[PDB]
């Protein structure tokens, strides 16, 4: 369903530097989990019924940044910012989801298509869209069906994001990483999610929500059995979610 736009030899040229940039940047600051979540974040407030919200560079607007479920993600806009000032060609929008699709790749994960020529946006979308950790399969359905458009198999590679990173008790109040390996893209979240609770790994209840479900569960084993299964959803899901209200959502 996707009509991308024209983008000038220039600002391609701008894509193709500043993800080599963003690369050698995001390996050094050891910060492609943060990065991620930015990328996700920026676009998970797409609502498909209105068009609003969406990954058209608003979360480095304050008002964004201040929503509880953004707690933390002022690091992240921060981090970037003189990164992107090299750039000035290239919308906020593009550039927060090229460091996404950055943060997979040099973290071992697949290669995410990427499409440029996101507007960058003047209002943030309201608060309230991202997921509640402490729910389940419901209110994932809610808000990556109803709202953002994406389908069951999206939500369960989706999830798969916490493979890298952790939560932090002085953002979410989650503590942790998910994985023994939370630099590393892999399959790991799947295993460890089916393997029960290990101490030092976290699990939250939105985690815990796809192995109760009939539609996820099976899902959850696929990825955990095959890698490559799971790389390719999620590499599919990950271009979805970076596109949502982009080239027709
Ligand atoms: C399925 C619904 C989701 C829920 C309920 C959820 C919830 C959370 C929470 C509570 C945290 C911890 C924030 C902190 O305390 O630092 C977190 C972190 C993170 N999330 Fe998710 N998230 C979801 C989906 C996603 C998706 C779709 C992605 C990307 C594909 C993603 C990527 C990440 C990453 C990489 C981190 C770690 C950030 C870091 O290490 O600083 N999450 N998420
Ligand atoms: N969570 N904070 C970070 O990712 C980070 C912040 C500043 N410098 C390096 C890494
Ligand atoms: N309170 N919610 C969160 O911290 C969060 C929710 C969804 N994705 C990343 C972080």
């Amino acid at each position: 369903g996707k009509s991308y736009p024209t983008v000038s030899a220039d600002y391609q040229k701008a894509v193709e530097k500043a993800k080599k940039k963003l690369r050698g940047f995001i390996a050094e600051k050891r910060c492609a989990p943060l990065m991620l979540r930015l990328a996700w974040a920026s676009a998970g407030t797409f609502d498909k019924g209105t068009k609003t919200g969406g990954p058209f560079g608003t979360i480095k607007h304050p008002a964004e940044l201040a929503h509880s479920a953004n707690n933390g993600l002022d690091i992240a806009v921060r981090l970037l910012e003189p990164l992107k000032a090299e750039f000035p060609i290239l919308s906020y929008a593009d550039f927060y989801q090229l460091a996404g699709v950055v943060a997979v790749e040099v973290t071992g994960g697949p290669e995410v298509p990427f499409h440029p020529g996101r507007e960058d946006k003047p209002e943030p979308p309201p608060e309230g869209r991202l997921p509640d950790a402490t729910k389940g399969s419901d209110h994932l359905r809610d808000v990556f069906g109803k709202a953002m458009g994406l389908t069951d198999q999206d939500i369960v590679a989706l999830s798969g994001g916490h493979t890298i990173g952790a939560a932090h008790k002085e953002r979410s109040g989650f503590e942790g990483p998910w994985t023994s390996n939370p630099l590393i893209f892999d399959n790991s979240y799947f295993t460890e999610l089916l393997s029960g609770e290990k101490e030092g790994l976290l699990q939250l209840p939105s985690d815990k929500a796809l192995l109760s479900d009939p539609v996820f569960r099976p899902l959850v084993d696929k990825y955990a059995a095959d890698e490559d299964a799971f790389f390719a959803d999620y590499a599919e899901a990950h271009q979805k979610l970076s596109e949502l209200g982009f080239a027709d959502a």
